[PDB]
């Protein structure tokens, strides 16, 4: 996240790391967020890697103990169907991933609320991006658990031609693009928390933003829109 703050440890109990085996140690890699006690909502493109993953729930430092992580092996993967690696701009950039256990439910550790199905965010609706993701452009991952505040974007102003153009789709929400504040690398897959009727819930998967760079004005970080995958997400549970 560039142009963060610190997140308070209980602001985003339902935010995980997604993290690899690289060594023998573990390396955080995408974010994602908690929808059940054995299930995680990432990015499809964090998967793609034949990587070993683990999540971690209650984390808040990367590199100091909290005192409240749970540390999961991911069991199974479930990318979306339509996914293609070489086509992010097509959309579907959402995977579910099973825990090789059932986390327990405390003030660091809670399932993430996803809005009601069909949901489209009014423009300039206020939301928070949260991710230990690259804290400048090319720059390094946070330690601590970093928010930015990105209001959306709504389609018919991402989609013009001074923004997003045909890249964007409506399987999407924009968020940011002022130029200071934005996702960053390290913050695929994990959420757009947008407060509605008083109560956060997780519209955005963090999917991508611009190759010439993370804060780009008029570029908004762009997520996949969590209410157009409602049906896809529970099917999934459900028959996993
Ligand atoms: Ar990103
Ligand atoms: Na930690």
């Amino acid at each position: 996240v560039v142009g963060g703050t610190e997140a308070q440890r209980n602001s985003w109990p339902s935010q995980i790391s997604l993290q690899y085996r690289s060594g023998s140690s573990w390396a955080h890699t995408c974010g994602g967020t908690l929808i059940r006690q054995n299930w995680v909502m990432t990015a499809a493109h964090c998967v793609d890697r034949e990587l070993t993953f683990r999540v971690v729930v209650g984390e808040h430092n990367l590199n100091q103990n909290d005192g409240t992580e749970q540390y999961v092996g991911v069991q199974k993967i479930v990318v979306h169907p339509y996914w293609n690696t070489d086509d992010v701009a097509a959309g579907y950039d959402i995977a579910l991933l099973r825990l090789a256990q059932s986390v327990t439910l405390n003030s660091y550790v809670q399932l993430g609320v996803l809005p009601r199905a069909g949901t489209i965010l009014a423009n300039n609706s206020p939301c928070y991006i949260t991710g230990w993701g690259l804290t400048r452009t090319n720059g390094q991952l946070a330690q601590t658990l970093q928010q930015a505040y990105l209001p959306t974007v709504d389609y018919a102003i991402c989609s013009s031609s001074s923004y997003w153009g045909s890249t964007v789709k409506n399987s999407m929400v924009c968020a940011g693009g002022d130029g200071v504040r934005s996702g960053c690398q390290g913050d695929s897959g994990g959420p757009l928390h947008c407060l509605v009727n008083g109560q956060y819930a997780v519209h955005g998967v963090t999917s991508f933003v611009s190759r010439l760079g993370c804060n780009v004005t008029r570029k908004p970080t762009v997520f996949t829109r969590v209410s157009a995958y409602i049906s896809w997400i529970n099917n999934v549970i459900a028959s996993n």
